[PDB]
């Protein structure tokens, strides 16, 4: 097994399918990560999450620094050992959720427990990412608030260069997790076309082992994100996977897939699970609705995710009005359950070379 | 498969085990019945709960004649078909949650929804049991509140067994259930001998599949409830399983068998477990305790559950204190297997006259 091996099988327009091989496992692309934020898929056993089809999960630096703590979790073995996943993990760098969930400087941002004070800058970033024993680490960067004006989106931008020159030389100066893990490149630049023309060519110029688009699934609509998409994944090198973080919604997956992207994580499908959501290849519903407290019909017609061979709408419906917790299992794990399935449509079809329809039919009946 | 047939393979002093057979299934006595009030087993999958190697679970008649009703669940085809339970399942009555958890009288009470008016006699209680489709119904009576006089002892265990009569017939009138379902009395009369004694007769003039001792797990201390079983329990019908409704603390389930006592149900090890506290031979601790933030031992040293075989205290420490739902499906699966396996070690030591000593040695470690 190869630190990091990515390959690409199969190609249809912009769209890719492949595999990155690591030292913890095969990961098919295009993939959906589950997100795992307090070292816990919420509600989900990871032999669970596995079962789904899930190949890695993610993780966060920022939650984790702060509970149980990065120096914890090391001297217990380590995010794999202490969760029971033994597969790739991804944490994201803290870049987003120190910022989304404090005083900041070039050197790096400082805020207070939002449940204490802590620093963190690409260096520590990276440390801890380490002390996790992330297969592949984040760059630590500086999102940008949308709307963002051109100056700001251009000072974040510069600065997240910088941050990822330095991500780079602290990942590569330590010698056990340059060896055994990855490291991510992330593109910012908000909207604007030559500032994603000058973060992209930046990050290829340090050289990462990935290259994720930054800045997006912050509130601007899907028109503008795939937009966005349209001019910025061209830029990144064609041969390494290109991450999309936070998107997940099943039609932004299929378009951003039209577009070149290979990886997704999103907290809907678990977040919506517990809400009430259930995604169906008819669209999504709110299990919460009366109109199913007697549907015997599985939350949809066609999965094939151990939730809908056994339960009703009905059952479900009564437990998710009840607030038992019995509902936020079944619910999750259908809608991982589903997103994988999405997942592995879009592979086999990219495989195929009727990628290009399989996305027409699936918009025509999900809407 | 009988409809019931109740067998006893060894015995030692007072104390018995056996199987009782049934349609849906065979159980092991003495035997413990995880509680699934709202139609779950809290945080557990049905397969997880037989997976411990719980042979039936507890439903209880007043809380689903509120949700999802009663006539709800057999319009969906039964509650075994709704919650996906295939095993026996023991009903109770009604008779407790509602002036637990309302207007009484001779025809039975009436009560504001907790969550409406809703009614409960003897012949609707029946009913409701029918309809959810219940292998082991409970005779509908009037608990009696703790400390109680003996002129209202009485009054509420004369009340139970002219209620008993009523629940006798109400089930033999109804065909269907009758053959394929049993039935069982409640013996009542407090603390008080002469009412116990009563009581025990009335039920066994009227004649039940099974006996069991009401009244108690009500706020009495174990020496007093240890008193009154003392002399209850043998006067019940021997050739019969004795319940003792509503009691799970481990040493109190051993004590109980000691006296005689076939079956047990407590929300103990589910209500607990979500709470923090998670039984180990060596006595109950409480994960939530800072002391096991970096304890890499699982939840107890010689348990064989899947989660003491996965998951180390410090973990499942920091689940709990999260607040994450993981916590709870952990903490729970660990105690109801732990409560399975001292059912287990209860049976095996009986079958080779070594109960007795089976308590000695487990009081004194537990202690
Ligand atoms: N480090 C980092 N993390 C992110 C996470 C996101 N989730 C949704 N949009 C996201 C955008 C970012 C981003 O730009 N940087
Ligand atoms: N029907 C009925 N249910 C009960 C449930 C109990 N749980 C704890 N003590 C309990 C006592 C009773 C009782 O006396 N009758
Ligand atoms: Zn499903
Ligand atoms: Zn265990």
């Amino acid at each position: 097994r190869p630190r990091f091996s990515f390959s690409i099988a199969a190609r249809e327009g912009k769209a890719r399918t492949g595999t990155i091989e690591m030292k913890r496992g095969v990961i098919r692309t295009p993939a959906f990560m589950p997100v795992g934020t307090a070292a816990t898929v919420k509600a989900l056993k990871p032999e669970t999450v596995r079962a789904t089809g899930a190949d890695i999960i993610l993780g966060n630096t920022y939650h984790l620094m702060l509970r149980p703590g990065a120096e914890r979790i090391a001297k217990l073995g380590g995010l794999h050992s202490f969760m029971g996943w033994d597969r790739p993990i991804l944490t994201d760098s803290g870049g987003y959720q120190v910022m989304s969930l404090t005083k900041q400087s070039e050197e790096g941002v400082t805020f207070k427990s939002h449940l204490s004070r802590h620093m963190l800058s690409p260096e520590r970033s990276i440390e801890i990412q380490h002390l996790l024993g992330s297969d592949i680490v984040m760059a630590f960067d500086e999102c940008t608030p949308y709307p963002a004006t051109p100056s700001r989106a251009a000072s974040s931008m510069e600065r997240s260069m910088r941050w990822a020159k330095r991500s780079r030389d602290a990942f590569d100066s330590r010698k056990e997790q340059a060896e055994n893990a990855a490291l991510f490149g992330i593109q910012q630049g908000s909207v604007f076309e030559n500032l994603r023309q000058q973060s992209a060519d930046a990050l290829a110029e340090i050289g990462f082992d990935g290259y994720a688009v930054g800045g997006l699934a912050v509130g601007e609509g899907q028109d503008e994100m795939f937009r966005v998409l349209d001019f910025s994944v061209p830029m990144l090198p064609d041969d390494k996977p290109h991450y999309l973080m936070g998107v997940g919604k099943p039609d932004d997956i299929v378009g951003a897939v039209e577009r070149g992207i290979d990886m997704f994580d999103c907290v809907l499908p678990t977040r919506s699970g517990r809400n009430g959501q259930a995604f169906t290849w008819d669209g999504p519903i709110n299990i919460r609705n009366a109109r199913f407290s007697e549907d015997l019909k599985p939350l949809d017609s066609e999965c094939h995710c151990a939730v809908c061979q056994k339960w009703s709408r009905a059952y479900i419906h009564h437990l998710i009005r009840a607030g038992e917790i019995l509902g936020a299992m079944l619910m999750t794990e259908h809608n991982i359950a589903f997103y994988q399935q999405l997942m592995q449509k879009i592979r086999d079809s990219i495989s195929e070379g009727r990628f290009s329809q399989f996305a027409q039919d699936f918009r025509a009946r999900y809407f």
